[PDB]
């Protein structure tokens, strides 16, 4: 079973070097989404005070073209910081600061989405929406096996490891405890954690955070967890279905709430969303993994509690709809609802800006409508 | 010898993140019986405030039909939380919380033997009954063999191993050490521990405990150890007869008292009890372990210290039976009976209730009666 | 995966050493049928001259105290040979003899029931009674777990294994050539083989041998595939249900035809055989197995094509009835049937006996009839 | 790197067995298509006699139900023997039996293409169709990365690989040798070898075969290797695509002649053909690969020397067109020409139907004529 | 498991040298016994023709200081070649030929026990007395574990493993093989083998051989063994108690008749030796183990099938007793009495001088008379 050559090095020496007093510099790590939309870059820079918000962090720049992003002639890239958080890795003073990509000429990058959830955030901010995402990943070994699965073979069937304990049921434990407290220390609104059905297969979910914050918090906590895997020597994937067959597949449910669907008699809201959901069902399947279709294609195919891809479906507390109404939500006549459909990889800017769009300023049609 | 993967990631990573101050939030981790009757299943929630009590605890769901406890249409169920314990993994404020199983129409699960067995001790609150139990288990390696026993073979004939010290004798006093450390922390009325006579078996007793504090305080020892065997790397297994042939199997001694019995007089009482309980073998023997009898039946030979699987026998001073009176309460004409018929990997709501019913309720029957 | 210490020994020392020219001396490995019914035991006696028949061959001893057959006062236990066959291991001059086995007073032995099943050929000699038999068994590494499965776990889901050709889908297909071709050398009438539909389990058929001699084909074919396995240090297990749940049980289905059914219009004889077996299904199951019925439940489930245990049941064709005519007899109107109900850890002679006695007999009753 | 459990075991022990004198009885393997139309299957059955020509073997049946053929009810398939090689495995005189299958009523199974090549071959046999293949493989470890590739990572760039000699370049030259002589041997009419330009891919060409024994040939030279692949514990994928990105796909490139096309003048038969293809690209395309087209735009993408999927082009020593006619077959004005579309995966009687019916009976339109 | 470096060279190497032609030449292998009365040692020596008799061979020297046998001033001592065998090893015309041990002053060494047991021998050559030696070894690995047994642990329980075949049953076979081929090859009177009750423990029986030979054979049988043994990288013991425990040891059993016991009615001097036998014991338990009891004393617990150390106990059948007369014996009033005391260690020179010098000569008293 092979794990990653950075691994292997004795952590005690490093132990011994991040105990040392830093002093009064402090380390910024800045992040941002690379051209393919779901990988995380960073690097840091030394910073000689302790910034009081985000507006006081300077802009950087990086080489586009090693990205993805540019043309040679032209690969200047910027970074805007957006976020911060504290550094969980690092310890404070230091800190995690989540960016937006910029071209050369100030427009906005082709994966920079943030930029219009923004805008169109601003446009209903004042019905609060509200959004909970849930986050399943696969752990995986370097060799692109599922770690902890037998070499060259497959586990027993699935059952026992749904929310399993043992040495036998959860691959991986050490990873998701060490994710948790690292979110919790850096302050992203994580709410849970548990092992999914398939072996080494784990769901976090994030939320409720309003508006913008739900890409700045949930990009984040990807990123941490990758950086918690590479100190483990193991790989978080997003894959929708990594391995084929009846080994169950990974999506982002999103649970969608306004100040109206919260509120007494809040449910006809709900209903009318869906509806509107029903009108352009195509529209969000295109817009909910970034290859339009060919990912999410694999997952949904209408088992293992999944909804199809092609039909639109609902109920209340049918877990296999496209969209699940929480039976709490029916029975108390407010709240939020589930949507089922996300794939695991999701740019979570993508999902909340179709989901407001459609729900909230009742477009319809193929293409979302440009704004004064 | 196989370790599971788990187990061979750089645990000082883990204890690397586990010291980053974990702010305000609390983990809160769920823990259920799962549709076997032997699995326990777990998944964690992030709360704002710390509970003063266990009423202040939210009610939880899950997907039932992932742990063999509904169909496809209305898989949710409930978690209501009904015992709150210190959390020994993650230290102060965290909370492990065992919580009884509810369906969709707010009626008791399958398994969900918690709610009779409370009602019954309610029913006999003023006697006082107390229990205490002695769960045997074998630490095994993820091969399936015994921890510790050489590859494809048997150690040495039975005799040295039981009570045992030395790199020969004592295999994975570690893990005994850490789940007895673990089991106080968490405040489990632990009352000791023993090697058992099989190389790799050990014992430990839980009591006394009043009346459902049992089903509560046991059911969580179990979890405790498989999280401590998780953490190892070696898997808990409460099979009566883990290894066929002339290996001791695996009992869950359950030692029974009434307040009557423990004041000044009584010892007749448990001559009758004994008496009702004869006339009822085959009743307890089903209710003493989870498949029918069919478990049982390979550990109760008659050769090795345990009583024929069909025959009620009572003495003081005995291993050869399936009720013992200690000496001491002999002698002193005040204490508990020992029931040594119960399999370890049994349910422990079930033997409590059963042992109420017969004893204290005077009930008749192969049915259990209902209350109003 | 771990293979015997003697398979690791230097085979090319073996190989120098078997070519040196033996002389005039002749080696005779008497083999026979243990205690248990299911193991073979043997050792090898020095002759001076060649032996050109079976009756020239001497009578041998052996004690009887260790190989679970007799107990203290008398031990010697005789073998009487009954087959003699050429010696694939050793190559010509050298003979595997099959033995029957005799108490101190010369009487059958419990398990020497080639000596009832010769009287019924006798008595039946005239008849010709045909049969073959498809013994079905599993590889297996010495750690218990099948030959060629990935450590700790399972391969793919059953489909692409049965007849498979390739590395990922033929386990130990050395392990059959060797045994094929050895029983071809020593003059087994083995027709055939192929893979089954679990990985690591094969199937080889004997026959059409007449009357006792197929039990003596059987036998020692049994013999020939562990001294295979031997060789290169895997374990052949005859159990029918190694491993449990969806995988494939082990059988020994039975095909059987007399001179008359073979005949034109014979088919009138094959539904009259049915008919008794219809008539004497339960003392056929019990002669079906060695435990006693215990062995036989865990494979007859009416799963995997099949039969239930309890239900006797016809079918032209039917690949999972109890007894299933082949098409072509069918057609033509002759041949024979093939009883699908043993075991494959059956015992032969038990079988056959059975057999006889029921279809060519016209036996009635539990107990078998005593002839002058 | 993981090579198969079966490859491990001591092969001097397999040769040992082998070199025994097997005497008069022969071995015949049964080999046929399986439901995929990719996998192939096998099983052997023992006669008594020599048989002359492949008119006199046996027909057998089989279980359709493991192979993905047949239903539950009305399982067993039929093997009628259409083609007899010698056996290069366990030499003369065992022999290789190529076989079609048919359903219980004796119509063709679903897989069964050569019945409708054959018939199409009997109505142009007057014309001597010549066909030769261009069979593309890789080999794999059982890991699931190609042979001999670092572990884990990826060899230099392309360019030394083709042709290459030395232990750097090279892969697997064994292999293909072994396959090479076994094929002589077996009397496949196997015209060469190269290695190609992906380290550890090689192509085997068969050839000039006259009709339906392309087919015959082509499917038993593919079984060869995956027995050879068995023996050294490796598999031969003959996936169009086995590692994404810039690594060279497999491809079953296809030249095709006809008498008039060899005689003088024949240039102007093959443009007529090329004109032909282009007005039935797409069916073609349809019937190049077993699952309509899905596999083979893996493939023809229009880099790496291989014609784009939807566009058909031709010219004269043009390796990346459609179809390519070679040099001098230009230059004398006679010959065949290269189909380059067909994939490494195809089923021989699938590509020979479709370029007999379009080239030669003048058909059009997107079904298969039916011809009395 | 560790086995010797020797047996990890490449023998391929070993097997080219072999066969080249050795010209004319002869290799000569000296072995004697040692000084401990257990060892053997053995050198070789050139030839230039080949000898005819043993009369040829020459006289030979060594240095006795080396093997125990001499002191430092007057070291060397003298081989007289007494035996002459085919050398299996170095093949034909190659000899091994065994020697008897004079000092300096051409005195018989202590450990010559040959140059008495040949006086003895030849004063009662008339009555042709005819012995045959059961020799039950150990096969242990270099580490001093029993071979084929798990590393630091014990095989199942005994039974299993008497006689037995299969890569669970028996370790080692490859070895018996090999030695029982190579002593048919050198001409030793070997007469059969068989697998022993313990693990990796066999037996082999040499006779019927006519006095002083059977020592010759018995201690030749012995040096082949070990040579074989050398090969293969293992240590064949004798030592009375292999592994102490429940694990049985090792015996030589000695049959024995005289020319007219076999005669008709010879079992009246069957009885008249073993009534002299009953007349000699510790005598007899002093002279049948290297050094006295002690060892001897380890096996004969009476227990495990033995004699206990302190009486005799003529029996027929009655395994557990001193002098066995075999029941064929009794109901056939001719045979032989099977003197089951002495250990596998001892020197059957002592072991047939002392039986002839007791059941023959008729001599009492505890020391041996020295005759003309």
């Amino acid at each position: 079973m092979a794990t990653s050559a950075s691994s292997h090095l004795n952590k005690g020496i490093k132990q011994m070097y991040m105990n040392l007093p830093q002093g009064e510099k402090i380390q910024l790590m800045y992040i941002w989404v690379d051209g393919t939309g779901e990988g995380l870059r960073c690097k840091t820079r030394t910073l000689d005070c302790d910034p009081k918000c985000v507006e006081e962090l300077p802009e950087w720049n990086f080489d586009g073209s090693s990205t993805f992003q540019s043309e040679g002639s032209n690969s200047d890239m910027y970074l805007h910081p957006v976020a911060m958080f504290r550094d969980p890795f690092r310890r404070d003073p230091n800190k995690l600061v989540f960016c937006e990509v910029f071209k050369y000429n100030r427009k906005p990058a082709e994966t920079n989405l943030r930029h219009s959830c923004k805008r169109i955030m601003d446009m209903v901010s004042s019905q609060h929406p509200w959004f909970g995402m849930e986050q399943e990943y696969t752990l995986m070994g370097t060799d692109g096996h599922p770690f902890g699965w037998p070499s060259n073979g497959f586990p027993g069937p699935q059952g026992p490891y749904y929310c399993g304990v043992g040495a036998d049921k959860a691959y991986g434990r050490d990873i998701v405890e060490a994710h948790y407290r690292a979110c919790l220390y850096a302050g992203i609104k994580i709410t849970g954690t548990n092992a999914e059905v398939m072996p080494a297969q784990w769901e976090f979910q994030i939320g409720p955070c309003e508006g913008i914050r739900m890409g700045d918090h949930l990009w984040v906590a990807r990123f941490i967890l990758h950086r918690v895997c590479e100190d483990f020597g193991v790989i978080a994937t997003f894959d929708p279905k990594p391995i084929p067959g009846n080994w169950n597949g990974a999506g982002c449910h999103t649970n969608f709430s306004t100040k109206a669907m919260r509120e007494e008699n809040g449910l006809r809201c709900i209903e009318e969303a869906i509806d509107k959901l029903s009108k352009r069902h195509q529209y969000h399947i295109r817009a909910y993994d970034p290859k339009g279709g060919l990912d999410n294609a694999r997952r949904l195919t209408g088992f293992h509690e999944t909804s199809n891809i092609n039909d639109f479906s609902a109920g209340v507390a049918n877990r296999s709809a496209s969209i699940r109404i929480p039976r709490i939500v029916g029975q108390e006549k407010k709240g939020y609802f589930e949507d089922r459909r996300p794939s695991a990889n999701c740019d979570p800017y993508a999902v909340t800006e179709a989901i407001v769009r459609t729900c909230l300023l009742n477009e319809t049609g193929d293409e979302p409508f440009q704004y004064k």
